[PDB]
DNA sequence: CCGACGGCGCATCAGC
DNA sequence: GCTGATGCGC
DNA sequence: GTCGG
């Protein structure tokens, strides 16, 4: 990270703009501007050099020029300051507890973790584990419990099934050395973009997931979607391993490579090839990609049996996996 | 200069 | 009791 | 907040 500085200031700057003005878009802008400089192969020497980057406005070149001087961002030590900044700020890293809900909390005086704890007759049941697991939840997971954790999803989801099929995706799918949390995809011949919706396909493997006390509490559930939570075995007498955040998501099997795609990531890396996609005449979401027609109507699925398909319609250089980090 | 920037599955609950 | 509205997360 | 239109 050769300007580790500047995209650690331009990220907070980022959860700011989400948390607390709640302004998406600048949300976003923001980590637009730090994804590309994160990119940028020379350190920074001032805000008109990076303004030459896509992404890098007058504003953020004028904030990069104080940083660079200063050594600080006055907006930010502000924001630090500032009570009802902070506090939804810091309430938001609850999981369950978005702008929102963060911002209506603090109205009503309260701020902080043990005030949760207070009221917590008035938090929903995703709230209620998001508290309860604060802190595990912020720990990072090391690669070696993932693969210990991949090992006991495929095998269980094996046990129910033979031809399901469970693709560990998301910055472990990128060869993150840790990962925020585990995000599974799954696919079963008996369902596709025809098949007439098969019934208890992903409850059949969350249920026996649940049989071997891998996924301990539920955040959300439907018929192609799972949030939860999860731990790896504790041997016997030892430390417990920290719960974990896992999601599951059951996709059509012929939309697979789409799936895999996305759901690998990097978020940031799905925004940037959407966008192109569409320079180059497709339209590419989760599920398919699409020609774009004259007029504007999305024709039908194009054929994908590979990521690298999709990257050979929109004319893009093949990026495995580790290359998407964006 | 102004306005697009992705869109959706699931849970909750205000308004009736 | 129901459902349209909104939040949340990704 | 940014950039294309
Ligand atoms: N807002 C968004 N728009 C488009 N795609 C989005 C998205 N948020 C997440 N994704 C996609 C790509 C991520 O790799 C993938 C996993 O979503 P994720 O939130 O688990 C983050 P991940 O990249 O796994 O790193 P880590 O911090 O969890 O270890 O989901
Ligand atoms: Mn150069
Ligand atoms: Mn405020
Ligand atoms: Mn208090
Ligand atoms: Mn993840
Ligand atoms: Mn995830
Ligand atoms: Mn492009
Ligand atoms: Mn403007
Ligand atoms: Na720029
Ligand atoms: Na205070
Ligand atoms: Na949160
Ligand atoms: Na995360
Ligand atoms: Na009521
Ligand atoms: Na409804």
């Amino acid at each position: 990270t050769l300007n580790g500085g500047i995209t650690d200031m331009l990220t907070e700057l980022a959860n700011f703009e989400k948390n607390v003005s709640q302004a998406i878009h600048k949300y976003n802008a923001y980590r637009k501007a730090a994804s590309v400089i994160a990119k940028y192969p020379h350190k920074i020497k001032s805000g008109a050099e990076a303004k030459k980057l896509p992404g890098v406005g007058t504003k953020i070149a004028e904030k990069i020029d104080e940083f660079l001087a200063t050594g600080k961002l006055r907006k930010l030590e502000k924001i630090r300051q500032d009570d009802t900044s902070s506090s939804i700020n810091f309430l938001t890293r609850v999981s369950g507890i978005g702008p929102s809900a963060a911002r209506k909390f603090v109205d009503e005086g309260i701020k902080t973790l043990e005030d949760l704890r207070k009221n917590e007759d008035k938090l929903n049941h995703h709230q209620r584990i998001g508290l309860k697991y604060f802190g595990d939840f912020e720990k990072r997971i090391p690669r070696e419990e993932m693969l210990q954790m991949q090992d006991i999803v495929l095998n269980e989801v094996k046990k129910v099934d033979s031809e399901y099929i469970a693709t560990v995706c998301g910055s472990f799918r990128r060869g993150a050395e840790s990962s925020g949390d585990m995000d599974v995809l799954l696919t079963h011949p008996s369902f596709t973009s025809e098949s007439t919706k098969q019934p208890k396909l992903l409850h059949q493997v969350v249920e026996q997931l649940q049989k071997v006390h891998f996924i301990t509490d539920t955040l959300s559930k439907g018929e192609t979607k799972f949030m939860g939570v999860c731990q790896l075995p504790s041997k016997n007498d030892e430390k417990e391993y920290p719960h974990r955040r896992i999601d599951i998501r059951l996709i059509p099997k012929d939309q697979y490579y789409c799936g895999v795609l996305y759901f690998t990531g990097s978020d940031i890396f799905n925004k940037n090839m959407r966008a192109h996609a569409l320079e180059k005449g497709f339209t590419i979401n989760e599920y398919t990609i699409r020609p774009l027609g004259v007029t504007g109507v999305a024709g039908e699925p194009l054929p994908v049996d590979s990521e690298k398909d999709i990257f050979d319609y929109i004319q893009w250089k093949y990026r495995e996996p580790k290359d998407r980090s964006e």
